[PDB]
């Protein structure tokens, strides 16, 4: 019925309560390092190769040695069958450990190196990206790459309105709110982190510090494993560049928005369609997101372009969406449990000048609302897509010891390190994302959820 019953977890656990961890070091032939971790249902194999030369020759970096992790799930390694290789969530989850490990490796060490890690979840429960990091970190040391500090972390969320630690698939499936987050431990800065749900200012603070408080616990079992004031701009900290939104924008579509953010420019369309249902949701239509960063919108692009990044915007901007719980799904139902509404949310970044996951939100809000979903195609009234709350997301980097906001492009690449968080109008915070590589303390942590509620009223009244 709930998830918890006598303030007593469907497993048993209290509510700061690790599940299992064992790790286990050395056990790979093959691998220069390896370690196996099993953290409740999860079973998961780390390889680690290198340092040796970076192939192909076209990524290599002079400066530094290049951190590739891989994220691999089995195909029997969830409810049912999946297809071998690659999909969107494991090269996200790639990307976001690759450049947590880049902070506590010694790159700088190993120029024109590669680093080879490789992390094949066997059996998945929920926390698999921050199991396999923990093991990482083991299996790094037990290959000998050299290392500044351990990289560790751990889950919280809010389940039946309790913060509780370490989540398993089903408070992940049905909880409030999910939070994954790996730090390193000497000075506490946080290289990985993510947030998906609905919480407050509070709710966030108290999750942070149990997950701080657990990698106690965590860091021991990794060791005793190895053991056996104005800105450039006019800006101000605080400033968003100007904006110009235009609703229509694509009238052929059944909403649409272009969105210019100084020199940024996006696009975003809604095409909605009658489509078949999930056969787990029945009562509920689809959201499916997609960023597009057209070879047209930098020089660069179609070098790399980088995928990676296009990927990560889609996510963060969906996560955005989805988790505000903006459209309502619920009511996008047209045969209950064969037919439901499928909302295609497509931005096309035709120029990027900076802060593609705030510009693409701001897009995808607005184009959200030319509703107008065809109801008169499968009977019907047409009708205006139900708008239930406002996410705006903010996107914040430190410029030396200040943060700001809104990042140009040229204050998006002078710090490694950026932070997206989004909030409604209620006040309440309902995704983050921690990016690119580098760490930021709990009080920059602190000031951008501040800063990114603060901005994002202001924003909400303008538009």
């Amino acid at each position: 019925k709930l998830i918890n019953e006598d303030n007593l977890r469907l497993d048993g656990r209290s509510f700061n309560e690790l599940r299992p961890i064992k790790i286990q070091a050395g056990v790979l032939n093959r691998a220069d390092g390896s370690a196996y971790i099993e953290w409740g249902g999860n079973k998961i194999m780390v390889g680690v190769y290198g340092p040796k030369e970076a192939y192909p020759k076209h990524s290599q970096d002079i400066d530094h040695a290049i951190v590739k992790a891989r994220y691999n799930m089995a195909a029997f390694s969830v409810d049912e069958r999946k297809r071998p290789g690659p999909d969107r969530r494991t090269m996200e989850i790639s990307k976001v450990i690759s450049e947590a490990l880049s902070s506590s490796i010694m790159i700088e060490q190993f120029p024109r190196a590669e680093i080879d890690v490789y992390i094949e979840v066997l059996q998945a429960d929920a926390g698999t990206r921050i199991a396999g990091l923990t093991a990482a970190t083991v299996a790094l040391a037990d290959a000998g790459v050299p290392m500044r500090d351990m990289v560790v972390g751990c889950t919280a969320g809010k389940v039946d309105g309790h913060m509780v630690l370490d989540l398993s698939k089903e408070e992940d499936n049905y909880g409030e709110a999910d939070i994954p987050i790996a730090i390193m431990p000497k000075t506490g800065d946080i290289v990985l982190m993510q947030m998906d749900g609905d919480v407050t200012e509070d709710e966030l603070y108290q999750a942070m510090d149990m997950i701080f408080e657990a990698t106690k616990r965590i860091s021991q079992i990794q060791r005793e494993a190895l053991l056996n004031g104005k800105r450039i701009d006019g800006r101000l900290p605080d400033e968003f560049r100007e904006l110009t939104i235009i609703e229509n924008y694509i009238p052929r579509a059944n909403g649409s928005a272009y969105v210019a953010l100084g020199n940024t420019r996006v696009v975003a369309g809604v095409k909605i369609e009658a489509g078949e249902p999930f056969p787990d949701t029945p009562d509920q239509g689809v959201l499916t997101t997609n960023v597009e960063l057209l070879p047209i919108a930098f020089p660069s692009f179609e070098a790399g372009p980088p995928n990676d990044l296009a990927i990560e915007v889609s996510r963060v901007v969906d996560r955005g969406i989805r988790e505000s719980k903006m459209i309502s799904p619920e009511k996008l139902v047209i045969e209950q449990g064969k037919k439901v509404w499928i909302v295609f949310l497509d931005i096309n970044v035709l120029d990027y000048d900076g802060n593609l996951i705030d510009a693409s939100t701001i897009a995808a809000v607005a184009a959200l609302r030319n509703a107008v979903v065809p109801a008169s195609k499968e009977g019907g009234e047409d009708f205006k897509l139900p708008v239930s709350s406002t996410p705006i997301s903010v996107t914040m980097v430190k410029i030396g010891d200040t943060l700001v906001c809104d990042p140009s492009l040229e204050e998006d690449q002078i710090c490694g390190g950026r932070i997206t968080v989004t909030t409604t109008e209620d006040g309440h915070i309902r995704a983050m994302q921690k990016g690119e590589i580098g760490a930021f303390t709990v009080e920059d942590v602190k000031k951008a959820v501040k800063m990114s509620l603060e901005v994002g009223k202001k924003l909400r009244e303008k538009y």
